[PDB]
């Protein structure tokens, strides 16, 4: 059973004892620090505070086993016994802490207050940071949700120029990352989050989360297809590779099916057998269950082209009226290797030089989606900017001579409005002036209670592109 | 509660329609495909097996629950609910599949086999593949482990050049990654691999981990220190820095302590603060409670080269014997930004070029210890090999045409010494042929049961440097 008496960083155990004696009131925010990904998804927060933060949470049992095991960790006993015990004793194990947040799914650009956190009782002032290693956490799904939509944006762009149209854009980037994440419980956040911009995932994981964390009127918030593997090709044998083709495509002859190609030579697979052998097979296909060839090696953009060139060749290719080629409506591309915001771009801008509509692709992406990002992505950052000692509140900060990026907001922090509609984070408390407005956050968490919460649903409109929201 | 027919690739679900017709056996295997990493620690498979594989995994509640969410998400009835039943009432809900593995611990160059997987029953031809998913995250602690084995490498051979020996080596990169892994479940796998090679973690998470899984002689696995962050320093006061040192070194005056120096001036800190105004404080500490003074930012190796020379003014420094300076004792340093393998050679090469020992130094990495990384790295992989169709073995591989460096291996597997004592995977089941020695891989799983472990302390000597031999 999870234990957040264990589940902060070590020298935490010790910050009790380090703060200035008298000290009341700890106050200190989270945001994804300024100085490509201007703005950001704020998603995840409310996982981590169902989870992991609400009710009770603080047994004697829990106590026990967090001071056994700190007094062999340190070689010592310096772990706060008393503060824990309090905690369980005053507020039957629920915290006493308040947290407010930008609601979860809004865009907001870099170096804006996402959530801060207080403790709402003076003896727990030790509280407010012991929290950070888990609320920090919660750079995983933002910078997830991030990368995701900044991939639909590109998408978005370069369908809408080689189409008229963005019909399908959140099929476009399927997420294959459950076997290249770092865990079960990564692979159930990280397909969340990708969700919040798209709906094809085969990270079956991410369903269960949603439905138990956010909810959406849907039965599902992600959808697959039938797909073959290199295991269900290679099986048959070497000389059987359109043996594989024919028996697989005739097993899901009426709904749409992905089949790996490259397993030996993907030219002659998409020339020869698809293109030749197999024809017959393909072009009776509905509209609605199209064959997807699947290259999965070479350079990307190259064997994108080149497999684009072929089966162009090979079945009858029309002209939308952008002028861009499409393959016939029974018959698409996915292309699911090396996959990354950076090769989604090439491989989009080099389709539409050679004109070929984005119509005719759709991408897989597993590392690059949900593994090869880290928390220096977005500079996703938790620091303290307010305390309490002797009944006088001061604005505290860091700011390192030698790097000023590195530099924290000052004070009590409110988020607001501008004249011209943008977001502007006030420090110092200056919010109260109420010249800016209402502050922008809400309480989110209070006392061991979630306060305030939203569906998946609320959370994809709020993280919609401009482009879409252009009606 | 974890279902384990919820836990794979979607795709997967519809794959006992796509092999041949007649197939009663897939065979399948991990390697860390060749084309620095040229060999690697193999660990984490025991946690998966005991957490995730054994035992009862299947039953008509977990059945049902998967149909109903698998109707929805394909929008079409494609569901091996008979194959899962056969599972279910023949083997009491147990995997009837057999892996065998390379003990954990073990350091093999890339392109050997680690390990296997086949179904035992025919009918379960479906299932080796099913799981490839969740065995193939084992990935994430072999990266780690051996990500972490390599950076060891590197502050072993400057410790030994330097000093002359390597006391101390085990504490010398520890584990600041907790805030910067993606998840609570991938922080205590991550941290356990790195303790595979250090005894340095604030990850807690790891400590249980290992206990549960694994087991060590000792109490825990991994230790700590006293501390500052940001905010310790911070609360007192942008004019009192001092007062917040002062404090908390008292508070900790006979254990070792870190403070975060670089909130204002790291620089002022080190030259006016530590080095002057609170020198004695320092000068009286004990060898077994050092302060250990913690730069944050700035160019990681100008900094801590700056950092060095402001000390070595300011406190008594000696020359070791074999030419290199050495602060006293009771004072010394952290590097815990922006350190990860390429950074950490940078820095204690740096230092030797100043004629640093790096018994001045440690280092501490977050995410470049648990996060910056990603199955691509070493290339972990698994791939079917071996299949039986109407009674007769072939040998199975793929082979694309615009990457060799793909190509997998053909039929049964097996691992050998070589006469030099090197490693060989032989393919097409010619270890049958015994002209080897004995397969090096072990049954650790059958039948739903963890057939054979490892303790904790067995896999960090597997996992031993050659220089420490
Ligand atoms: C539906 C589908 N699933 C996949 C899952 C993982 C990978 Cl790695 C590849 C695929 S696909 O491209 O065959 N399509
Ligand atoms: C053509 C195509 N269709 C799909 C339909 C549904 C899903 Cl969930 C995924 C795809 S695709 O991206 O493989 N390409
Ligand atoms: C000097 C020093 N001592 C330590 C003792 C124990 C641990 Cl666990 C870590 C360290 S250090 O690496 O911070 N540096
Ligand atoms: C003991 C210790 N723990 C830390 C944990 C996380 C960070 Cl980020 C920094 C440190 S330390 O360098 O203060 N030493």
């Amino acid at each position: 059973e999870f234990n957040i008496l264990l589940a902060t960083d070590s020298y935490k155990v010790t910050h009790y004892k380090q703060y200035p004696p008298n000290t009341s009131k700890v106050y200190s925010y989270f945001e994804c620090r300024e100085k490509k990904y201007e703005e950001t998804v704020f998603y995840g927060l409310q996982y981590i505070l169902n989870k992991y933060l609400k009710g009770k949470v603080v047994t004697k049992e829990k106590i026990q086993e967090a001071k056994d095991v700190y007094k062999e960790h340190f070689q010592d006993d310096v772990f706060n016994e008393k503060g824990w015990n309090y905690i369980l004793e005053k507020y039957d194990g629920h915290l006493p802490i308040e947290i407010k947040a930008v609601p979860e799914g809004f865009v907001i650009p870099r170096g804006n207050v996402l959530f801060t956190v207080e403790n709402t009782d003076p003896e727990c002032y030790w509280l407010t940071n012991w929290i950070e290693t888990i609320l920090v956490q919660s750079w995983y799904p933002i910078t997830v949700a991030t990368n995701s939509r900044e991939q639909k944006k590109i998408l978005a762009k370069y369908l809408l120029e080689t189409s008229g149209n963005l019909d399908g854009l959140e099929y476009k980037l399927h997420d294959f990352g459950y076997r290249g994440v770092s865990s079960q419980e990564t692979a159930g956040i990280g397909a969340s989050a990708h969700l919040v911009n798209f709906k094809g995932t085969d990270t079956v994981a991410g369903l269960a989360l949603i439905k138990k964390y956010y909810g959406t009127k849907d039965p599902v918030p992600g959808y697959s297809v039938p797909a073959a593997e290199h295991s269900t090709i290679t099986a048959w044998g070497k000389d059987h590779e359109k043996d594989a083709f024919e028996h697989i495509v005739t097993q899901f002859s009426s709904v749409p099916v992905s089949v790996v190609s490259d397993s030996y030579d993907i030219y002659n697979a998409c020339e020869k057998i698809w293109g030749e052998d197999l024809r017959h097979l393909i072009v009776s296909r509905s509209t609605q269950a199209p064959l997807i060839i699947r290259p999965d090696s070479g350079n990307p953009l190259d064997t994108v082209l080149k497999v684009l060139e072929i089966l162009g060749k090979k079945f009858p290719v029309t002209e939308n009226s952008k002028g861009y080629k499409l393959l016939p409506p029974y018959l698409r591309v996915i292309q699911g290797d090396g996959v990354d915001i950076n090769t989604l771009q090439e491989i989009v801008e080099g389709m539409k030089q050679k004109m070929w509509s984005i119509e005719n692709i759709a991408f897989g992406s597993g590392g690059g989606l949900l593994q090869k990002l880290t928390r220096d992505l977005l500079n996703c950052s938790f620091k303290c900017s307010y305390v309490v000692t002797n009944g006088l509140g001061i604005n505290v900060f860091k700011d390192p001579v030698a790097d000023p990026n590195k530099r924290s907001k000052k004070g009590r922090l409110s988020l607001h409005r501008t004249p011209a509609g943008n977001f502007v984070t006030l420090e110092e408390g200056k919010g109260d002036l109420e010249e800016y407005g209402q502050d922008l956050l809400h309480t989110v968490f209070k006392n061991g209670k979630v306060t305030k919460s939203y569906s998946f649903d609320e959370i994809r409109k709020n993280a919609q592109l401009n482009i879409e929201l252009e009606a």
